[PDB]
């Protein structure tokens, strides 16, 4: 799967995800009212005024288990694999401030309203792992964006200045990774000479070339990572949403391109994004890409019940 | 700019191609009846009972200069840009059929029903380019198949090629030749997970999917762009339903679409995917959407009079 | 194989190449005297004072089959390896000039001068095979370079601007496909900015990254022409051999990089050249990199027997 | 800058260096003998009876300061450039023994004779960087191998970190971890003459030799030196004598040699691969070329008496 975040003119949020895999885990669009009363798995303290927060979730048990979600003042989270490099203790710690990992989107959304606010609390926070979900976590809201990365050394707080989040290695590798590309233009390509030869580009796309075009996860981040820093900006949300499911589309995943270790292919089956210009949430699938809005001021965000719209 | 076809079980065609510009120049959904009267430019002979043919493009002096287009027999053809090799006479040769560059996508497809009807006839066929008195020269080449197969027409200063099309694929420059030259270089890549293997006594493994189609070239230059959507439409799992066979053709041609940014024109613009437009022979139905909506609009040969006289222009 | 040349401040020719395969030829270093009488197979005309010529080669039957030769006055000629492109005609044609394809580098080096007056003549010559060898061959002087390709659409002079040559595909492909390349540089990359990004090099040699590095056909030939037409003009004769032997080694098959279909490694067993500055060839083999000098003042071109020292 | 290591059947030690760079430093092969007296900086401790070690480098307040170096029992290290992340001390610690950084390559030659050896004593070590008086500060980091594996020594600074190189090679930046994890792109590429597949209805067959190797990187950059010569490194059959060993060295490191006018230093002049430095334990030798000159000179420890008191530096 990708991340991607970004901004407009007005410092709003624009955040959104793929998520590829090859069967469907039922999901919906979950929309986790402030009326809810939510009991944390290990004792974790929160906002006395929860925060509204909508997103793509599952409802096991009565606790929402949300893919990715944001809440009503830009605030936003999204959780992508990391098996083989995660790493989780499986007791609570005394002291510290205890999530479990499938509570772990729902707590930070429900409860601070800026990254700022997310980086400072994380430095007394412990990530309990009650197959276990292997996964890190790609925040931001309208100013920047970091990714958490729980391992067997640590917790990695990485300030993310790409703006984008892929699955594995670690953070650090994609970061010096995307130094082998940093010629790669998206200029016209200048006409040069290799001696007595004039070298001249077909057209556009040439100063690209150097991008891989494969679906493994390390090519995929340099591949949205330049999608992402290159797209002009715009300054209004129907172009913004375009720009944000434009982005994610470049590093789709199609029917037949690779499969997994159980035979099966993997494809981008949803792809879900949210503006906090319009507190709205979107998302299409594989089988339609006709990009369906979900606002906040639609639903009663005062009611105490989870509502799974289908 | 790229253009796709594959087919189902049942030997349907499902054809799409990509426009990919920095302007729009009007385009549409252009219906031309059978009942419509199209007096060629230069005298080329056409079928007794004309096809219905439908596809996206404007209309000049009365005349529909077709993007892409297809009949109600599942014939489509594309036109895409070939400058730089692309060569046309402009004076028809007496003693063959002589059809204008703009109305080479209309007048194949209201004559045909077949590539291997079309393909026969090329052997005495004249593409003469003709100005336009306000437009520019039109470089293109197409890119025409059914239900069974597709061709590349190449017309250059050395004379008209004619390509068996076998990765069912078109881009644009430069000679299909040199295509099918590079997807020797990307023979090795596999959408199968790779195989855990050593380099010594280091032991690598993959760390997900994706690991074994390293080396497809990721860029939106006319060749990569080839050897990316080449391989999509040839490891693409065969369809059976309409709507799994739409969604295939609209996420072959996604795997090379340019985005805002990605690379800019000679001009200073950036170059991206206008529209994408598509057609199955399966249902008689044209499917198109653009840049601003990914919504994918449908205009069925039934929701019109063929049998009407004029050009019906839908927006 | 790989071809290249280039010259000095002085129009001087410098020339050579690599030989890529599995197995020895018994190749030696030839000398053709010009004294030395040759009898054309299909009665091929020729210079009445001929050329003193060097290079590698054999010595079937009583005729020097030259590897690649070159002559007194600056000209040089290579064969590679074109199979499944070449193809010739294998009954002479009247009103031609017409060369055997074993006699066709003896051919030339003995009675041309320069590339000029071997495009000339070009235009009425008909290359005949008497498994048989399917060759392209790479012919330059101090001023340009040319390829000769016998296909079965005719024959094609290209004139090659790279000053590069290598097996397999047609040179249009080489041609088209080094525009794909033509962003690549050698300054050193310049500190760029990916969103809040920024990224620097490690060191030098990021600007060249795109250059493939395999050993194949189409690849060997960006990856020399790249490095020839790079490499700073010198103007001496020792930097230029270095350059000549340092800019094929940039393309050289070492053992264990890629089988043939015999099952055996592809190895640069020896790697030639020649310089017209001083009328002197050079050579070394994959077991020895010391570079062996041959003089052409140092044998007696008058005499009338081709002497084959080891 | 790359350096190299393997063995033969036997199990003796093969172990070169490229040096990389734009100017000279004076460099020479430098002999220590067993009999020279060294008063190392921080009092680290040294073996009983010495070890007489061979290598390239130069002498600075009558000190020999290695590039790269081996002693008489088959144990190599060179020092490569590691700029932006190594990182050292510059005062002792007191408990641990306290290595210079420029007596580094001297200091494990003279008392070890094996990498066990070796990986051991570094748990109580602690490299300080010395300022040398008119030179500048060394960030490097160490390539040490013998005739059965070889480690990395990378001291940054979150610590000392020492891998066990199972490829056998090392390049510049960035850290060990990154070179093994980009590896793994590169896991599909096969020695193997590519096999003949399809794509769709096109037949795909390799023009020749390499075919398979495709997508291995092709510039000098620390990164793509690393995987092209890991490749090689890994795929060269084993030899047997020494003279097809020497040959397998000095090819292996020609792989990724830096020919004039590749790559611009930050400085505006080229990246030249300045010597080429190798060594065997089967026979004690060192031997060198130069970018000037590719005759292979040799330099055995038996040509020199070795229980002399004094550095002996041969031109
Ligand atoms: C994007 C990517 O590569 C990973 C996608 C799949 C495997 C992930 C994405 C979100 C995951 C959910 C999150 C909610 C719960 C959390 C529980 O701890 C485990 C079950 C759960 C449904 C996760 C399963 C994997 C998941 C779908
Ligand atoms: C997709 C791509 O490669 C870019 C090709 C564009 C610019 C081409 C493709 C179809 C062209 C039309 C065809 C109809 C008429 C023909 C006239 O001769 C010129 C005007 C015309 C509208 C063409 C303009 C360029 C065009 C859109
Ligand atoms: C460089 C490359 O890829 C091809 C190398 C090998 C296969 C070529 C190079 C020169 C060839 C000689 C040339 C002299 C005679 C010519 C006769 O017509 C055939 C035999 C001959 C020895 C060639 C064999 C192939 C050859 C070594
Ligand atoms: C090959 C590569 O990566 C480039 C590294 C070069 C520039 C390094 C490698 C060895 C270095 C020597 C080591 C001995 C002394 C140490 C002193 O602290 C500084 C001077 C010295 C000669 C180093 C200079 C840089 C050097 C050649």
């Amino acid at each position: 799967c990708t991340g991607v975040r970004f901004s407009d003119d007005e410092g709003n949020t624009y955040f959104g995800r793929n998520l590829d895999w090859s069967f469907s885990y039922g999901e919906t669009i979950l929309v986790t009212p402030r009326g809810y009363h939510y009991d944390t798995v290990f004792g974790a303290g929160g906002k006395a005024k929860p925060n509204a927060v909508i997103g793509v979730g599952v409802v096991m048990a009565d606790r929402p288990m949300y893919f990715d979600c944001a809440n009503e003042h830009g605030l936003a989270i999204a959780g992508l694999n990391f098996p083989g490099y995660a790493s989780f203790v499986h007791e609570p710690v005394e002291g510290t401030e205890n999530v479990a990992t499938f509570e772990f989107p729902l707590w930070v959304a429900r409860n601070f309203d800026s990254v700022d606010e997310v980086e400072e609390t994380l430095r007394n926070v412990t990530l309990v792992s009650q197959q276990e979900s292997l996964l890190h976590w790609f925040i931001g809201d309208g100013k920047r964006s970091i990714v958490v990365e729980q391992m067997a050394d640590g917790m990695h707080v990485h300030h993310d200045d790409v703006d984008v989040l892929t699955n594995q290695p670690t953070f650090d590798f994609h970061m010096e990774n995307l130094r082998n590309y940093m010629c790669v233009s998206n200029e016209m390509a200048e006409p040069t000479s290799w001696g007595k030869a004039s070298l001249t580009a077909w057209g556009a796309g040439v100063g690209m070339h150097g991008i891989p075009g494969d679906v493994s996860s390390p090519s995929r981040f340099v591949r949205v990572a330049y999608t992402n820093a290159h797209y002009p900006q715009q300054n209004d949300e129907a172009a913004n949403v375009s720009r944000l499911f434009h982005t994610l589309g470049s590093v789709q995943m199609v029917d037949g391109m690779a499969k997994m270790g159980d035979g099966q292919f993997e494809r981008t089956l949803f792809t879900s994004g949210y503006s906090s210009k319009t507190n709205t949430y979107y998302m299409n699938t594989y089988d339609d890409p006709a990009i369906r809005s979900y606002a906040m001021a639609d639903y009663d965000m005062d009611s105490s019940e989870l509502i799974s719209v289908a």
